[PDB]
């Protein structure tokens, strides 16, 4: 009977984790729900699971949730602010923490759940893209169990050997028989578009396109593969890998979520439906399993499976993210940062598609950075990179 | 520093296991070599690895091997017959036993390795296709460690959870989160041949055809899928699965060696080159890994991957085998028996290709069998099945 705390219990991955707790009530219990402003879905969930706690980002919002919970009689106690969240993450009697609150918002609560040595359902990129050095040391220190929920990492983890699974981060790949890790990705919708044509690409040609893909910003990240590359950054930290023990493969159909290469030639892989309840269920049930309400992969009703290597000319955002890792957590925190600006510039139509790569590039250049050292060094490197970025979209007016 | 005994040190899988020991001398050592008649390759091997024992099938052979070893000064001691082999399999100081001696020749030494409770690199179909009830009960009794080397079971084993790997045969699938096991297979060379055309198939059309396939008799078992079907029989026994927890899938390219379905939708799979040194190295190094000298799978230089369900009208030898499992070890020992006859009749041109399916069927019918009870009951059911078969090829003269 595991007990959890969800950080971002109102977003996509939050509800999926709640749909997972719902169909498996015999093993899971909510002790705390943490959200941002959706007081609306939060009451519903507090009403359904009845966490001992509910936390919202501001008092304005809590004083209202506190109110609708009042209406229903929900004994659920309401708190507010960031501290409240970190306190739910470090909660004494809590077993796992679905670190699904994204952005910089989540760096501290994910960290507080880490510091407390808890099984961590790591459901946010930024935690390792910006605070990777810190976060992994915080794990060594307290022996917190990282369990990645991201489709790719979930698959790479499931495909790894056991003694590397219990020591996530300090488990040496190569000594335990791993030749390399196979990070796979669709390759974006402009994978076969002639190179001189990526410049004339519109936002409508890249935005939530089929077979495991549906999100405004990440479509441009799937399209530029700034997404894969950023998962290269987390992979490297998460699994303790060196650029030689890494591989990025274009797998258009996204059936194979990602693989792991071994010494004797065996390649271990994971596949299933794109549904996030699969990796949310795996991580929660581990080292056992539970149902999630997801479809058994019909290998018949399926597309043919192909692969390819990325063309670093067609996907510059990936070579950037690879070199960015080689420069330090300041270069990747600022690369993640400037990228959100630029992608955004592209979606509003301020710069060409091919300008996201070139500009994220520039900010990374025009900025002599120095490795961070806490959840604040990282915040700052982000606000300086955003600024070199917001200011860069500008010269193109 | 593991020490082994190889049963059938001269055949294909033997040499591959000898090539695995060669490139990893730091972890493996031969204590005994067991062959059949090839005194010729046996000397060379005895000369190279210097096992404390070499065993041949007859004194005639051994008095000659004993002689050429004399020539070179090989201290290796030479023995003969079956007892010798069983003794090499039960050897006190031996850790693993590559049970690669195939046929009925190997049921007892494989058994002797089992009884003595040793890590068993299982490399012969018959062991479970005929003596499945007995072999698994002998495993329970002495807690021997089966480690399948067959491309498919190796893939299905690698893909299972840990607590099912260490208790091979008794670890319940479903209770450990396994939904079913995906037994995959090319589909044979007549997978797309119109149905009324299988009857006019010749032996040159089905014999050692590319992409993980090279053998006179199994090519016909690939073509009829009597091979897949027979692997459905070992699987059921090996992994402790019910016909519901089993799935047979056609995968033409044979990249994916086989998979394992889980409750949360996750499908774990193994892929790699068709080389046998991969599963031979995995089983030998287990729970660790060693190199084997095989090629890192180039996902680039690869065909598109497709899947399909077998058409039980196209592959009758598969339904036969599935229904055969449901009748007892007498129906499967006799099905494996009659199949070697018929296939063989087909290879010699005594019956049509489509006749293998119908005759194996018949023998199974025309023969009210009764479940075996030792390595003798199985031999017998084999001899009476061959006869109902040799005699059946006959009515078509
Ligand atoms: O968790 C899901 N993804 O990472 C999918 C994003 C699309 P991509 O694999 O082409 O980057
Ligand atoms: O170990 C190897 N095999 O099983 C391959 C035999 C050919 P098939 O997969 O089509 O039965
Ligand atoms: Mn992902
Ligand atoms: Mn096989």
């Amino acid at each position: 009977m595991k007990q959890l705390t969800i950080l971002g219990s109102t977003g996509s991955i939050g509800c999926s984790t709640l749909d997972v707790v719902r169909h498996n009530p015999e093993h899971f219990r909510v002790v705390a729900l943490v959200a941002g402003k959706n007081v609306t879905r939060m009451v519903e969930q507090c009403l359904e699971f009845s966490p001992r706690y509910a936390v919202m980002d501001d008092e304005a919002s809590a004083k209202l949730l506190k109110t609708m919970l009042q209406q229903q009689g929900s004994r659920t106690e309401v708190l507010s602010g960031q501290q409240a969240a970190c306190d739910m993450a470090a909660l004494e009697d809590v077993d796992q923490v679905m670190a699904a609150i994204v952005g910089a918002a989540g760096l501290l609560p994910t960290l507080a759940a880490i510091r407390a040595g808890k099984t961590i359902l790591l459901a946010n990129k930024e935690s390792l893209v910006t605070c990777g050095r810190l976060f992994m040391d915080a794990v060594k220190q307290s022996k917190a169990q990282l369990l990645p929920v991201d489709s790719e990492h979930n698959a790479i983890f499931q495909s790894l050997p056991q003694p590397i699974q219990h020591n996530l981060g300090y488990a040496d790949l190569e000594q335990n028989g791993v030749v390399s890790i196979l990070l796979t990705g669709s390759g974006g919708p402009f994978r076969e578009t002639p190179l001189r044509d990526l410049a004339t690409m519109t936002p409508d040609q890249a935005c939530r396109h089929p077979n495991w893909s549906m999100g405004r910003k990440i479509s441009v990240d799937s399209a530029t593969m700034m997404n894969k590359g950023l998962e290269y950054i987390e992979a490297r930290w998460l699994f303790n890998a060196s650029a030689s023990q890494m591989e990025v493969l274009i797998h258009p159909q996204s059936v194979i979520h990602s693989m792991v290469r071994y010494q004797d030639g065996s390649v271990l892989a994971q596949l299933g439906e794109p549904d996030m309840r699969t990796p949310i269920a795996h991580t929660m049930a581990w080292p056992n399993r539970v149902n999630s309400g997801v479809k058994p992969l019909d290998f018949c009703k399926l597309s043919a499976l192909t692969f390819a290597a990325p063309d670093y000319d067609r996907y510059p955002c990936l070579k950037l993210a690879m070199e960015a890792f080689e420069q330090g957590q300041a270069a990747t925190t600022a690369l993640n940062a400037a990228n959100e600006i630029t992608v955004a510039a592209f979606l509003a139509q301020q710069i060409r598609f091919t300008d996201i790569a070139a500009l994220n590039l520039s900010v990374l250049e025009k900025m002599d950075m120095r490795e961070p050292q806490c959840v604040d060094d990282v915040l700052s490197v982000d606000a300086n990179a955003r600024e070199v970025a917001r200011k860069e979209v500008m010269r193109l007016a």
